[PDB]
């Protein structure tokens, strides 16, 4: 079947040349809505929600990691570093380097994440252990964001995320103090009003981490808790057909408008 919540996200992705990818989890009742919500996308920045989860969870074993020294030397500032670059030849902790990536989107404090894990595929290895078979990552920062399309590195379906990112923020992926510590972290990100949030209601909270890339690659990823309502979890994946597009973050906006018009 097609929904009209479904044929609205359509018309907009028409009106936007575009290839759009939906998926709302409501906690109100467990129900889905869906938009390509089986197609994959390239997740760019949205990527660094699972690998800081993951070093949440290796945390749960270590109590002192998160305050752990790792060394930002000039040769590991890549190309959008603005916590990092204040550290180079100094140290930033793995709870510094989370906060960075998370709620300022800084690469090279994602590439240490990464690295902490054992490389792109020990976020992989993670995304698997907690019941997510779609999610891959394949490359390191800032490579990850070529986003061609086709091309299966680096992707996800908007399905997978948004269960990944319900069970991260308000199931048992993580300890109580580690989920709650992500929720901290996605609630105080920086990036995101132009985004998923401009299409909710005002008194609605989101924590949310975005993402764009080449390809005019515009994502979000959201974690919503509305007036009046259960928590609802809701992806919104974007890209386009030219290398050089620009980003379209009203149209993520525009798409979360529709999602809360049918709820
Ligand atoms: O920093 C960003 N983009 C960036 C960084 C480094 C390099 C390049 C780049 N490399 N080749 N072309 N562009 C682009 C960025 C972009 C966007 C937007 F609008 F969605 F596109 C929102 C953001 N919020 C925080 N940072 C951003
Ligand atoms: O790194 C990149 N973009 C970036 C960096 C930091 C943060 C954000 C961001 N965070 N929230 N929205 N956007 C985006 C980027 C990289 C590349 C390349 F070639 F793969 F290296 C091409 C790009 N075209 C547009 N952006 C890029």
């Amino acid at each position: 079947q097609t929904s009209a919540v479904q044929q609205k996200l359509a018309a907009l992705e028409k009106s936007s040349g575009g290839r759009l990818g939906v998926a709302l989890i409501d906690t109100a009742d467990n129900t889905q809505v869906l938009y390509r919500g089986d197609e994959r996308f390239p997740m760019c920045s949205t990527s660094k929600v699972m690998a800081a989860a993951a070093v949440l969870k290796q945390s749960e074993t270590q109590k002192q990691l998160l305050n752990q020294p790792v060394e930002i030397k000039p040769a590991d500032l890549v190309n959008y570093n603005p916590i990092a670059e204040k550290h180079v030849n100094g140290t930033m902790t793995l709870a510094e380097l989370s906060a960075a990536a998370l709620q300022y989107s800084d690469n090279t404090a994602m590439n240490k994440l990464i690295a902490q894990l054992g490389g792109p595929g020990g976020v992989t290895a993670f995304a698997r252990a907690i019941g997510d078979e779609t999610f891959r990552l394949d490359r390191t920062e800032p490579t990850l964001n070529t986003a061609i399309p086709g091309d299966p590195r680096d992707t996800t379906t908007p399905r997978a995320m948004a269960q990944t990112l319900r069970q991260l923020t308000l199931g048992h992926a993580l300890g109580e103090t580690q989920r709650a510590q992500l929720v901290t972290w996605l609630k105080g990100n920086t990036t995101g009003a132009a985004s998923i949030r401009a299409g909710l209601p005002t008194s609605w909270t989101v924590g949310d981490k975005t993402g764009s890339g080449d390809y005019g690659t515009t994502n979000d990823i959201a974690v919503i808790w509305p007036q009046g309502r259960a928590p609802l979890v809701l992806v919104t994946y974007f890209t386009q057909p030219q290398q050089n597009a620009e980003s379209r973050r009203d149209v993520l906006a525009s798409a979360a408008r529709i999602i809360a018009e049918g709820l």
